[PDB]
């Protein structure tokens, strides 16, 4: 061979676990989220934040 | 490595638990959740105030 | 960092305690009260204004 | 801050105790009360224009 | 302010004193009232109608 | 300024005081009111025409 | 402007005195209270007709 | 326009003085009223019949 | 700087306190408001108009 | 032009006195009424057939 | 065209005298009514099938 | 320019009062005028027609 | 041309009296109004069915 | 052709008399139905399967 | 075939005689019923649990 | 199979023989019976202590 | 021109009255509007295949 | 955490021991019950008064 | 793992025992209660507050 | 192979047994089924919190 | 050859009985269901859980 | 030629009866429709999958 292999670590670390990309995402989720729940009241929309977390955790996984 | 470790911190104090993004979120949910019950005169919506401060102080803990 | 901290005073300000909305707020509520009151005849719709009151006081104090 | 406080006078007058708004207000309870009272032949509903009258002044005192 | 004053005359003159509409109410009162006691031959029911002129005149006192 | 000043005369005769609009407007009431009298038999609901002959008159007042 | 003077004359004979659509209100005022009588055997909901027929001809005054 | 005074007559000859529908109304009443009195026994509501008939051709008097 | 203050006069007077605009506003809601109150029989919704004109004049003064 | 004169015979026999679209319309009066009345037992709905014969009768007539 | 005629005789034959249609509206007034009598106890309520009966039958005669 | 003043006429005579457009268009008001009736029962809807042609004929004068 | 006369057999058997696409849109019409049926309890929306058979059969009539 | 007869059978077999979804539909029939019978106690709606049953059975029969 | 016939066994066993949704239907009734019973006191009302598994076992019968 | 045998027996458990649900059901009969019986002197209504509890041992009995 | 008249017959012949093309459009119209019918279970909708041969027939003559 | 426990004490003081609502709800039952008694003559209906006093002073001691 | 366990606390302090919430739900199961006995006299309804009581502190236990 | 199978422990432990989702849904339903009980006074409500729970727990069983 | 055979078995694996996929689909029913359930009271919503589990098993099936 | 005809087998392989891409198209609308029915509730959506299983099965038949 993989003639890029050295560009993999920053890659993975930039967009990874505790990068700042997935702390602005996580951000992002819980305002759109509570915008959206004061808006239509509708309580189960608030699930969208625990989605999001799970879906970067285990996601992230997958990403090697 | 994380290229943008350096810009996790104002963005987590201009979005976070202190913030003035913050206060016009409760505001707002204060505000729309009065009006709503002046419509409706159903005394559970008034929850939402509740649900929203909740929502937004254990929602920043998963913010790192 | 608060990027946007300079513009709490005004908001709270405006959106606060002894405000203009606060008092449109209350007004809207003896209004819409009443005139329930005068349509269905029901009494207990009345404490509508004492909610709303209690609300926007107790309300307020969680707002900084 | 109050960036609206200029607009509180007017609005005060035009919902508040000598209004235009207040005197149709009365005269519908009055009306619909008696209208009521020749239905029913309930005497208690009359008491309705007292609680109206009462409601009115004392609510008008929490509109600051 | 009270910026609909200038409203107030006509409207107290239309469902005021001597006005159509409480004629009507009169009218109503008595045709009622004495259906009423013919059916149950209650005689009580007929200080329906003293109810209704008193209640419509110290009534309409209290509109200012 | 005012540019369409010009414009205020034809306007306000064409939906004034004995215009055609209030004539159609009053006719309107009173044939909803009195179907809606024929199907529910609520003395009460004939009174709407009042109000709207009321309504059209005061309310034509602050039309400047 | 009236512009739309020239409109009011067929309008107010389609609508009017002695109109068609008058004559089918009052057929079916006629219609209903009877059926309406024949169900429940109250005597007093005959006088629905008077009053529509009164309602019609003292509203159609007020329609210039 | 009167624009539809053409349709008049058929109309009132359908729901008029010897028409099919009063012919139902009046079949209708009696049977009715047998049927409460076999019920009751109140002999009076057996003057439902007559008042029926008198309802009916009085009342097709006013239509025009 | 202002480089266009000078266009603030002509403006300020065609869309302010007595222009053509704000009287075929009034018109408008005075005629919506008629015609919801005369198809949905809802009495407060005939407040609108007060609304509109408190709000108009009082957010005028706003206008700088 | 009138330039379309020549459609008028066609159409007005395809929807007139006579047509299959009038057959099938008082059918579906006759079928819907007779449900109606099965489910709610008011005999005055049946009338409903009345209607509508009366109705296509004269409204034919002022198809021109 | 009538452009439609040749479709009358069908449509006739399967919503007409002796159709499928007609039998099953026959046996729901039937199951229907006598459950009503079966829970109310009201025997003019039987009736209904009688009723049913003659408005298919002189129904159909006006469908031409 | 008026360089198109003489395609006034049959612009007029096609669109006009005894058109095959507005034949189609009385048509069309009284076929779905009684399917909504049909599915509704509403009666008032019935004078959807009168009015269609009472806007057809005055809205025509205005046409020059 | 008819330049594409000699299509008009197999679009006619394809899409005609005893077609597969027949077939489906009857089936697709059982099934759908079954399951409105236990949805809703409204039995005449079984009628459908009825309906359907008799659209595709004098439908298709008129198809040369 | 017919150019689509061969897709006949498996399409009647599969949604025909005694098809899985045939099964599936009377099951859904009587869970929904003795659901109704639990929350509203009326009797007659437990008929409901049997109509879907007849409904069924009948309906498969013109399917061709 | 029947394209989907593999599927009946399991479905049935799921909705069937001995299985966990009939249980809880049951269950259900005798809830339901004892909590209807202990309101009104109509002791007709527990035969509804009769009612139920009659008609669960019953009609299971007709599910091929 | 049954896919979901395995939860009958929780199920089972829970709103079964001895489960809290039955006692709260026993503790509902006797207060609302005792209260009862208070009210009106009815002593018979006290045997509906005993029916329920004969109607939950028998009926618990058909619970499989 | 006119140069191409020749060309008239098989063009007007190809879209004309007893045309493959023509054929197909009410073929279209017959299948379309019976889905949308068994979608929506709006009668009205099945009139368009009345609109169109109306239209196809009438539009046709006014091809030259 | 509580994190709403700093709202606790306001509202208990507004609906607690000594607040102005306890005295409009004593006031309101002394007067129904008046009233009541008066009506009826039923003397164990002034014992209401009791019953809410009572019940205001015990019940306010469970709200912590 | 459970992403979201560190969560817990909070969210069931806040909607726990001694927390603000439950304090305003006791609140108003005491003043509806007391005012539907006011309105009704039906001594039992008193007994809501207790079920209250017991319920909130019951269910309380069951939140882990 | 299954390609995600390493995701289905965190996702099952985040929306499984003791989870925080779990814990925020019981509580939801004890305050709904509360409030709910506290306006309609309909006890069986509050056998949803039990109905809740089995749900879960019985249904976490087959979350595989 | 099938080009592409080799590819079966990982998709199937992937998206089969016993994968990360399923397990997020039922979990997905059980929590919202169990929300519809809180919100509605509807109690054969849960049975949604039953049909999804069916659904995917007997559907898994047919996947070859 | 046909030059191409060596091509015809393994395209009809690849897009065939057992191809991997059919594989998938049953895959996508099992999982498509299951989704759907758990946000909507609607049962109906289920039956997809059998369509597109029938429209897959027949469909084939016709690729030569
Ligand atoms: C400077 C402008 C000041 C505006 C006036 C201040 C409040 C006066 C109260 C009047 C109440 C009656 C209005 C009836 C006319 C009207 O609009 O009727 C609309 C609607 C009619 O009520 P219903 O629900 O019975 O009617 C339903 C339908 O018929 C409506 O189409 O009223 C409401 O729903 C009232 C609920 C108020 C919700 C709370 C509002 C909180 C915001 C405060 C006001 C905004 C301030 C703006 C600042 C620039
Ligand atoms: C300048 C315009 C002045 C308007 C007149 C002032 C008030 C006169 C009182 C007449 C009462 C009788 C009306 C019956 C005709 C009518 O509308 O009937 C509608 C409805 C009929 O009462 P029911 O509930 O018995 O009828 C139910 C259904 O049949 C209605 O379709 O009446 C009410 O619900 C009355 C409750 C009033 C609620 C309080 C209103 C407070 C606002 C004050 C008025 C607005 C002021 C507007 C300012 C521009
Ligand atoms: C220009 C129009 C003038 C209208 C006539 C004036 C009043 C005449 C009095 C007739 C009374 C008998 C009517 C029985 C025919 C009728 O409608 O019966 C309906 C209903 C029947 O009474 P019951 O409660 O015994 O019947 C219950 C059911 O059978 C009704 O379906 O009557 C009442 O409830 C009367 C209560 C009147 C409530 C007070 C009304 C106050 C408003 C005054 C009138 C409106 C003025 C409109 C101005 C444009
Ligand atoms: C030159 C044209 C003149 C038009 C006639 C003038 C008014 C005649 C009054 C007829 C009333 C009955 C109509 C029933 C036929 C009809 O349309 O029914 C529609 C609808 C049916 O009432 P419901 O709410 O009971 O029915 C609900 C649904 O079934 C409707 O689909 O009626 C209304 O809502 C009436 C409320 C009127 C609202 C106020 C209107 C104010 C504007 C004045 C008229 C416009 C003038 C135009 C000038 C060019
Ligand atoms: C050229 C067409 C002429 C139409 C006939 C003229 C009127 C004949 C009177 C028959 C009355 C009995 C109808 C029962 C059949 C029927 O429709 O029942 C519907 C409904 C049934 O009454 P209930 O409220 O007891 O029933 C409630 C539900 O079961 C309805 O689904 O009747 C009414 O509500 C009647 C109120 C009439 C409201 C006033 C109407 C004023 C407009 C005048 C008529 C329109 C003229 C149109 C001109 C083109
Ligand atoms: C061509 C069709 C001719 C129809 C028959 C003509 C009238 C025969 C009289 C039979 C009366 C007994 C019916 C009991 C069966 C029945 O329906 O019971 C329903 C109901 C039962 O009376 P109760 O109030 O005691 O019962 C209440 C509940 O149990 C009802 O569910 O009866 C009435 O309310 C009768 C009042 C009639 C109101 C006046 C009707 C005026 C319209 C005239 C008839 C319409 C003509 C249609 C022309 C196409
Ligand atoms: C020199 C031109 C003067 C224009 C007339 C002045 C105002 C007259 C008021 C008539 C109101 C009734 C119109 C109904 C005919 C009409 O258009 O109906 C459209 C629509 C119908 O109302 P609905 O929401 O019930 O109907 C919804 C749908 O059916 C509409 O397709 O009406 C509105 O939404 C009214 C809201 C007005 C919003 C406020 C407007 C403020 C601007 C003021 C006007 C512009 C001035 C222009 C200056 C050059
Ligand atoms: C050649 C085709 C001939 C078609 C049959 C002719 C009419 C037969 C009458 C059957 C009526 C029962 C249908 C129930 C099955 C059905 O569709 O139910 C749908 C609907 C169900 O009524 P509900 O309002 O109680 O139900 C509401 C919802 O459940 C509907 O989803 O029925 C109506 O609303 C009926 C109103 C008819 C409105 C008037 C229609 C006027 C047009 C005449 C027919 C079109 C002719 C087409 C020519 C090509
Ligand atoms: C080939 C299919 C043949 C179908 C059977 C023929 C009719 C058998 C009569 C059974 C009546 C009892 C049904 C109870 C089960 C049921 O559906 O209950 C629903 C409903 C329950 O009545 P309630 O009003 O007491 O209940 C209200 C609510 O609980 C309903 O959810 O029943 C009615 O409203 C009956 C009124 C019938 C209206 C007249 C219908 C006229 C159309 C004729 C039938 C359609 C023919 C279709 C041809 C393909
Ligand atoms: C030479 C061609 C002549 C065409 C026939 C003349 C009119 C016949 C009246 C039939 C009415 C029923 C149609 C139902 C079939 C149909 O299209 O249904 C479509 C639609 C269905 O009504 P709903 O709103 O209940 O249905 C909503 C949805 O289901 C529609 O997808 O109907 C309407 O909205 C009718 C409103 C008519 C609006 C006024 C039209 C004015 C123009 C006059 C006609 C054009 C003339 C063309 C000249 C070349
Ligand atoms: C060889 C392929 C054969 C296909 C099967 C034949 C028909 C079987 C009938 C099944 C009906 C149930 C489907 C539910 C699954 C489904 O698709 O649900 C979609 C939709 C769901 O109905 P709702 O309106 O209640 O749902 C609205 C939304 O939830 C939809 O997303 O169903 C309809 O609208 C049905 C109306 C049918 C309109 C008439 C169709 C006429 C064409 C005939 C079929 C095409 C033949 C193709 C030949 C190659
Ligand atoms: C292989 C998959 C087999 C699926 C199971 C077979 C049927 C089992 C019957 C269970 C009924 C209870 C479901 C409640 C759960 C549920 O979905 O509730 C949704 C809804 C809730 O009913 P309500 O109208 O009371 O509720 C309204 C709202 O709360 C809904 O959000 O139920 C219905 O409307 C039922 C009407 C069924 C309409 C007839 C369906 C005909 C199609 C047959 C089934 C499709 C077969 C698919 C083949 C692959
Ligand atoms: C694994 C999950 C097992 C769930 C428990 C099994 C059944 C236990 C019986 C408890 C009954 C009391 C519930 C009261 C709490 C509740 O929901 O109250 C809601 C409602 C309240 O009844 P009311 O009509 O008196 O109240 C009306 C309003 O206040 C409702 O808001 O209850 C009913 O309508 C009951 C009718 C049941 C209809 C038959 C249901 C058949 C399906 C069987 C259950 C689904 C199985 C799901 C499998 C996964």
């Amino acid at each position: 061979t993989d003639l890029l292999a050295g560009g993999k670590d920053d890659v993975k670390a930039t967009f990874g676990a505790d990068s700042f990309v997935m702390m602005c995402i996580i951000i992002a989720e819980l305002i759109v989220g509570v915008a959206m729940y004061i808006r239509t009241k509708n309580l189960l929309i608030l699930l969208g934040l625990v989605v999001v977390i799970v879906f970067t955790t285990v996601g992230l996984t997958f990403i090697k």
